[PDB]
């Protein structure tokens, strides 16, 4: 088992992670070239793999506390850029991937806190660290 | 932790919030230009970043108390504008950007509120105070 | 704060409410004419405002009690009328628009009431009466 | 007020309900002919109203037990027609309208009833009793 | 009232039902072929009726419990084959129709069952026995 | 009745299920090639069978438990292939196709675990094994 | 003080109590709509007050003795009827409301009373004779 | 008043009552189809009366004596049968209704009786013989 | 010590306390807005506070002694407002806050007292004199 | 009259009664699939009767006396089975049914005895021997 | 063996005890994050333990006597703040934590005391002096 | 028959039971996973048994005696562990399961004991010692 307080994201500067984390999704893809040739075994659709584009996309929920690291992500997006990121999987390791900070914003009710959510998506060619 | 009261949008007329606040949530946004050249070190999606356009959108609830800022927003809808609007997150600061009044809607039922949803788009380039 | 009991939409035949009003909303729009130039001060999106359509459309649920009011709108779907209607805003006042009919339902179960939806649409220029 | 049990859909083969008739519910429409000229007062969307097509389509849910009645839409579903259906308002009165049988469907669970949703739309001019 | 636990899909192999039938539906179709001219009596839109296509589906949901007839609906699907399917409705009588196996899905999770959802449609003219 | 935690899907490396598999589902599809001749009598319509490609997907959901077999998949995904996936059906048999990886995602919370979904798709023609 | 001798429900036929009426309970109730504005002097909740609903419910206990007004209540069940029922207050004195005769229920045991219950609503707008 | 030994449940085979018949109660009820529309005098809630569904349930508790009635009750679980059953009122009269078995229960301690509980319910129109 | 013969719910016409004050009891509220960030030095759930909205709810209950305050009660839950109620802490001292009515209600038995709860909630600010 | 020592519930191992039966409980039970139409002759609910599945649950109590038979639902407990089981009713007789071991649990006080409560569930076809 | 007169809650105004102590009780929790996947040893529910989060509460009962420290238990609900409360535990130690003051009550009757409640939750990581 | 003495949770730290064990009770659970396919031999309803997860919970009372047994479960508390726990059957034998700490609570009167509750349940395999 592995605790869920364990795989961070992180920005960089150097890496520090955001504040309010409260939850944070990494979700890779892939676009499944469909190769069906008339001859299949069964009729049975086959696919090429390799050819496949593959993405990555991150999502993180949290509550605005003011750090650093929150208003990095400001800066990097009005600024805009595509600068390094980084997201520990527990016993993995870190991803530390070039994205971009797509989508962000804040909400507030009129009963509870400052939240945001915090949509990414991939910008360039991953890693893994092991 | 920051307050979600703290959190506030505010209309031109000099700058005052609007009377039913309930919930509010300022969202950006980017489209990101997928620049997937056929080289990539992994078959990675590579995007470029600053190409891509920037937005900002506001989504403002409520319920209908009867405010010369609440009436303003009616004038801003009628009489079709993009005047400034601002919105501080907490401890960031404001915004304080040029906006339209998209779509706005009054609710009431047989027992409940006077009640409006109020949203927002961003019209022009933001700012941001610290 | 303001009573739901209120705010009241009103057919004409001189002005009357309908009789099952249990849940209505009236809901303004605009399609925000995007006026995106290369040039913009962080690349930021702009409107321009004025140039949007502007509409309105009113969704009116509640129970059939039989009425003249609410036989009228019979009358106003089959000969397909755009006659004018009028919504109450509580502290506002009016807003006497022309609109139509656009989809009505009567619905009754095995054990409920005999109720309504009324769908509207806005078919003109509209009205405030402050 | 008016019992939902009084508003009835029923078949002709002379004219006698079906017999699970759980939920029912008659909805008309309108496609509502956008005619909207450059010049408008504020800028409001103009429509025309009576160009319009107008519909009618009877969603009735229910619990099969058989009845001729319940035959005869199987026939009339197979012997693909387009009676005359009739369908009560309480104190309005009835409707009369040619109708088809677009989609039925009979459906059973492992501990519950043969249940059928019967869904119908207009197919001609349709009346009002008063 | 009519019992749910007798309507009855069942596959030929002389014909038995499935294992595991939790809930079926057959649920039939017609796409409502629009002949509306520009004369009709109050613009109301006119419809064709026998012209239109018409269709049949059944989506059986169960436990699977390993059957002759659960093993038939496999190799149904990998042998591609459009044989007759047959569904009782409980005191209508049967249906007895050719029918394929469009998509069928095993599932199972960490503390359930073994489940399986068994999605048909139809593939020739169907019958009624009374 | 079958327990569903005898329905296993397991990656090569020789054969071993993943570490978290809180809940997969094997899902067999067929497109339905629509042959509606004019003829057909009373207007069914009438399908070919054999003509439709077939597929299979497995969304294998889990909790990040760090295995050999887990870390093949991340594996599997960057060094993009098409290996077999084996997966039994408790007394049915295993079903041992060629499948890809077509899109992971890892998730985590404040509070909860380390998760994910693993979703794979058909790549060619797949077996049985009673 | 007041004698609870004297507080009694009383139903149609010119009016008379009822036989058995150990205990006796008229219940009024408003559902508090909640008007929560962000702005509130100490964050506390505010209310609206007379948008809220408002109801009343009896509650009558008695032994079973064979009256008119007994016989009454059975067939104001069967024959399902909202008549007026009234209820002295003491001091204050009469309510003459229109009621249901929501749950009655009658019981016996090996040694005691034949006793029952009686539960009403309230079905209108009720009244007060000071 | 009158004499809780005189009201009694009785089963079918011609009618006789149950040996241990302790505590028992017949309960009607219905649910109270809440109309209430935006309009109302005082703001009070309005209900319609007549479209209720209305119900009926008996709980008859005793200590288990063998006779053939109570015989008669677990062939009318195991056959799960709806028949009449027919409940006394002192001096109004028997009721006379079809009732399900919906859960008996027996029991038995170390020390005391074999005793038993039965609960039933509505299942169709009741009768009422004065 | 303090006495509870000294804490006094009192009502406006000018402050007067009601006469059948049994037993009374203030009660206040908050609804606790939980931030738990995944940082937290223990795992510790961290809140935040004064973000969290606050309430308070007065239930008295005592015995029908016709007074003006208590007929003034009456008054105000038929003519359905918020005015001002008082409640005096012993050596702490009044509350004097802004309340609705609730739900009262009144009851008698045949033997015993006319008897009456009143169950008030927050619907403003409130003060504190020391 | 009959013992409630005579009713008792046994395990297989050929049948034997557990040792601590203080207090034991068979409780049937049928979920009554209300099967309610639109007409019913006075609006009452009707119901389907045979359709609704049927369970038996056992709830015994007793002290912790060591037995093989004791022994036995510990190693049904932790070698989770659903054996058979059997209940005499006194003068009916067994019921001879299969049920698993749902939840047990031993408790023990500072000066008390050991005790457990031993709850069990339907797990199939039942029997009586008359 | 200890004392109930020796675990004691406290306030900061630097610590004191409250006047009215009656009855008190820390109270922790902690959500149990069940992580169960498919594989276990007897099909055991698997825990993961760390990653719940964990909390604490306080109920404190008591008599209201005047004090600084009871004052300052109102000051600190309306100034809503989250101070550092402190518990006894006899021989283990003091707890020391930042909690909030959720809901108080004061109560008083016709005959008994001014008495009141104070419940508290944690607001932040607790301590342990041993 | 067993001591209620003789049944004993003891911790780790080589295994020590706790001081104040006033009443203790080791509770065993399983969620009854239903299969319930449409046939049945009369409508029973079937369960698959293996299937379901199976649980065990702890809730020890007792009187806060310091020992370091007591500290312990502090220490497993702050410090979040699930070590091993183990619960002897007088005649049985032992659990020894792993376990977490899921509530534990002081509690102190002004005139009784310095009491806890401890509330435990499973987080792993458990075992049995014969």
């Amino acid at each position: 088992a592995q605790n869920g307080k364990d795989l961070l994201i992180k920005l960089d500067l150097q890496f520090e992670t955001i504040a309010g984390l409260r939850a944070t999704r990494i979700s890779f893809n892939a676009e499944t070239v469909d190769v069906t040739s008339l001859e299949s075994q069964g009729g049975w659709r086959e696919l090429l793999g390799g050819a496949g584009v593959r993405s990555a996309s991150i999502s993180g929920a949290g509550v605005f506390k003011d750090a650093d690291t929150d208003e990095r992500a400001r800066q990097i997006f009005f600024d805009g850029e595509v600068p390094e990121f980084q997201v520990i999987i527990p016993d993995f390791g870190i991803v530390q991937g070039p994205f971009m900070i797509t989508s962000i914003d804040y909400a507030g009710s009129h009963n509870g806190e400052a939240s945001y959510e915090l949509a990414m998506a991939s910008a360039g060619a991953l890693s893994f660290t092991a």
